[PDB]
C-alpha cells in the first residue's frame, strides 16, 4: 500500500504510530480499533487548529475508509518518563494551556502520556487533541476541564 512506515514510535489502545519513512517531520498514526468518522475529523481539526494548517491529515484505504492520521512529529520526551524538571517548566505547562485555550480548545485528555516536554525549548506540546464542547452541560464541562488541567499541572510541578 501507499504510506511507508519507519520505526514504531509507540502505540496505544487505539493505534500504532510509525515514523513516516517518506517525511521525517511526520508520523503515521494507524488505527487498530474502530473510530467514528466524527472522532477522527475532530482530532485532525484540533491538531491543525493548534499546530497550524497542514499539520494533520487523514489517511485513507483504497475503499475510502479512514484508516489513520498522518501528522507532524512532535518534539520532546514523554512526561511519563521525566522525573526532574527546571523551575521554568512551571511557566511552560501554564503557557501550553493558555495556548490551547486561546485557540478555543478545552484539552480533554490531560494525561502525562499525552504531552511531550521539549527540554531545549522548555515547551510542553500536546499529542492527541480533543476539546470539550456543548452538544455535557456547561457547568459539568468546566468542572471536568478544571480537574484535568489542574491534575496535569500537579504532575509537572511535583517534578520541580
Ligand atoms: N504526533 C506525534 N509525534 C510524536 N509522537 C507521537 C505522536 N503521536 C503519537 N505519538 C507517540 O505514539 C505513542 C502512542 O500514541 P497513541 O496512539 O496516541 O496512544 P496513547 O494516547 O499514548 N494511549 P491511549 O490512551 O490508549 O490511546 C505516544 O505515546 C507517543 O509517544
Ligand atoms: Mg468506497
Ligand atoms: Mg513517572
Ligand atoms: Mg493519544
Amino acid at each position: 500500500r501507499l504510506s511507508v512506515p519507519g520505526n514504531v514510535i509507540g502505540k496505544g489502545g487505539n493505534a500504532v504510530v510509525y515514523e513516516d519513512a517518506e517525511d521525517a517531520t511526520k508520523v503515521l498514526k494507524m488505527f487498530t480499533t474502530s473510530q467514528s468518522n466524527e472522532e477522527v475529523t475532530s482530532e485532525v481539526r484540533c491538531f491543525n487548529q493548534y499546530y497550524g494548517a497542514g499539520s494533520a491529515e487523514k489517511i485513507y484505504g483504497n475503499n475510502g475508509d479512514i484508516i489513520g492520521i498522518r501528522m507532524d512529529k512532535i518534539n520532546g520526551e514523554s512526561l511519563l518518563n521525566i522525573s526532574s524538571l527546571p523551575a521554568q517548566a512551571e511557566h511552560a505547562i501554564y503557557d501550553m494551556f493558555d495556548r490551547l485555550e486561546q485557540k478555543g480548545i478545552l484539552f480533554v485528555d490531560t494525561t502525562e502520556t499525552n504531552v511531550l516536554y521539549d527540554r531545549a525549548k522548555n515547551e510542553f506540546n500536546p499529542i492527541d487533541i480533543s476539546s470539550y464542547n456543548v452538544s455535557w452541560s456547561e457547568s459539568q464541562i468546566m468542572q471536568s476541564y478544571h480537574g484535568g488541567k489542574q491534575d496535569l499541572i500537579s504532575v509537572v510541578l511535583s517534578k520541580i
